[PDB]
């Protein structure tokens, strides 16, 4: 016992899939993991938008707890969704609509 001790810091934008994604990996499909951190994500959203909560000492919206990991998490749920959901496409050559 030190101070914490050990640390990281990794060259990859805030690491992406690597091992880690690799076992968090499984099979199951997107509409119920989706559908479920759509009701987490989306909860969180209308949260945000919305002005709820009654504390009225947070004005800077940066330091705090679950807004703070709604913040991180929603990044990462939300990147890992919107790159499926967007991916659903067949997979490449998306030249929608009629000019």
């Amino acid at each position: 016992m030190s101070a914490n001790r050990r640390w990281w810091v990794p060259p990859d934008d805030e690491d992406c899939v690597s091992e880690k994604l690799l076992r968090k990996t499984r099979e199951s499909p997107l509409v119920p993991i989706g559908l479920g951190g759509c009701l987490v994500v989306a909860a969180y959203r209308i949260y945000r938008l919305r002005s709820r909560g009654s504390t009225k000492m947070s004005i800077h919206l940066i330091h705090t707890r679950v807004a703070a990991q709604a913040c991180a998490v929603g990044a990462i749920m939300l990147g890992a969704v919107y790159t499926m959901y967007s991916d659903y496409v067949k997979r490449m050559a998306q030249d929608a609509g009629e000019k």
